[PDB]
């Protein structure tokens, strides 16, 4: 049981770079329309304080060099929506995808293509946190790489990178430029919330365990839904809905554990710690494969 | 904070193709005008328990294989076993065929898999060979004929395609050319994975990440020869280190300024007592499937 991510080739053929100035990033180019990170317009001095609108009524359409490999797209036009650039071409691109632009849910997990340069260098996946960070792997040049799920050959669009908080996490935008949590794409020191544990990915997980042969964590303890819920606030787990138990329901028909039971077997972890034994391979609760993730490696 | 990368999977994507015989239907690589794949696509599911693969071959003219990409079909103008795979020959040059090579890896070195099924990739995930020669993959029915792979500056080293499922869930396979990995045969008979081993070099590898990221409290004052810590490491299940493997992690050597004999001798303190109550990257356990080329790739912003 591994973490897996989508297939990148869908989304490698839409990558290009971006320059404006001096400032490079990568772009995503879906028919005639490069979407990228609007502070590619910043100086270094202006990311530490921008008015974009300022900033981007002063910029031409010839400030923009887009590049596809080697051969540069002219820009025949620019707008922006919210933390996006949105860049017109006069070249469609034939390796568009079906696709869609989806705004996730925090818990809900995405393929991310990190690129340099408009070039792939590698895909893992990340799941939205519940203080709407992600724990991504990116570096100086990473930005406008996208997070995207697929499903029958369409690539649903949910993440675009911006920014590095000091703490090592990373926060970007939706398709539409809108930033998940309570950030900003200026250059100014910016934590995140608190974080939490997704409680119904951490029970997905458990039973990813016992489907390949692992049941030392479970117990004959019963919960509640809310006696349950109870514990999980009081160590900074997430709730558990109706919904999310719902949806683990063929995880627990197919292995024969009730929903409430892995509760009561995950609220003994919690309370009693793992005592340095493993799950799946890992010391500590892993909380970033959904129900979905765990039922399409698993079957 | 460090995780696995694969590498973009598209260049491998895009020579995917299915291959059936009969209801035996598992996936093939194509490159330029011919599709590799695992032979026992000849076989029944009967035929498995018990393959004589010559004649089970001798049975076999090219228009028995259906060799599909999605939907359309590669006509089969050759055929022939090379080891434990299948060349067949096509009448169609693959116009995607990515500049390639094939190679035979060592164990401790990680590549990425392209899970796929019918021919259509499903998802990409890192490996690691283990010292006994099976890989800790994620596999089901009709996998087979997947294939692993790294990248070189547009370059794609294809090194393994999957075979089979040993019965503590790990996996077993080939290179390119047919030659299996371990002592493992392509027939559905009780086979079991060896003891494995702790892959020292990538636990080095680590270490030296954790000291790139300031993550040295584990930094001793001792050092070690090479011989001596081979002997101690197999007494704690951890593989002796080569002359290459020394040379590997030279790069990380140099950027951290830590000798590589003297990191041994720290490795060798954790093995002794080690870790207490401490973490190394935020983790309580020494990982060992990051080589020190997944290390550096990770850092720089390679391709
Ligand atoms: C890292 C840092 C101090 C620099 C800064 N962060 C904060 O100022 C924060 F703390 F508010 F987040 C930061 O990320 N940026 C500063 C400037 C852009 C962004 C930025 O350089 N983005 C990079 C895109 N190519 C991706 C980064 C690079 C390192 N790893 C990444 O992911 C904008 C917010 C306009
Ligand atoms: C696991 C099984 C008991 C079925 C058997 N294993 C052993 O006989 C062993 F234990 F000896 F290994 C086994 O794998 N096979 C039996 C038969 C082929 C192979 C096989 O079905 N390969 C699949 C390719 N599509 C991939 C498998 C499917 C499940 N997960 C996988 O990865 C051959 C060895 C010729």
């Amino acid at each position: 049981f591994r973490k897996m991510a989508f297939p990148s080739g869908k989304v490698e053929g839409c990558m290009v770079q971006v320059t404006c100035g001096t400032t490079t990033l990568n772009g995503l180019w879906l028919d005639d329309v490069v979407y990228c990170p609007r502070h590619v317009i910043c100086t270094s001095e202006d990311m530490l304080n921008p008015n974009y609108e300022d900033l981007l009524i002063r910029k031409s359409n010839h400030n923009f060099l887009v590049q596809a490999g080697n051969v540069q797209l002219r820009v025949i036009g620019h707008s922006m929506q919210n933390c996006v650039l949105k860049l017109k071409v006069d070249t469609a691109n034939p390796k568009t995808p079906k696709y869609k632009f989806v705004r996730i849910q925090p818990g809900q997990t995405f393929s991310v293509l990190a690129c340099y340069n408009g070039s792939p260098s590698g895909v893992y996946q990340c799941a939205m946190r519940p203080n709407f960070t992600i724990k991504g792997s990116f570096l100086n040049g990473s930005c406008g790489s996208v997070g995207f799920n697929i499903d029958y050959d369409c690539v649903s669009f949910c993440y675009m990178h911006h920014m590095e908080l000091p703490t090592g996490v990373h926060a970007g935008t939706d398709l539409e430029g809108n930033f998940y949590g309570p950030f900003v794409d200026r250059q100014t020191a910016q934590a995140a919330g608190t974080d939490t544990t997704i409680t119904v990915n951490v029970l997905a997980w458990l039973y990813a365990a016992v489907i390949n042969g692992d049941r030392w964590f479970l117990n004959r303890f019963t919960t509640t839904l809310n006696d349950f819920n109870l514990v999980a606030m009081k160590y900074n787990y997430e709730p558990l809905t109706q919904d999310h138990v719902d949806i683990l329901g063929p995880l627990s028909a197919q292995t024969g554990i009730a929903v409430l039971d892995m509760c009561a077997s995950l609220k003994e972890l919690l309370q009693n710690g793992m005592n340095g034994r493993t799950i799946l391979g890992s010391a500590l609760l892993e909380d970033e494969f959904t129900p979905f993730d765990v039922v399409r490696q698993c079957s």
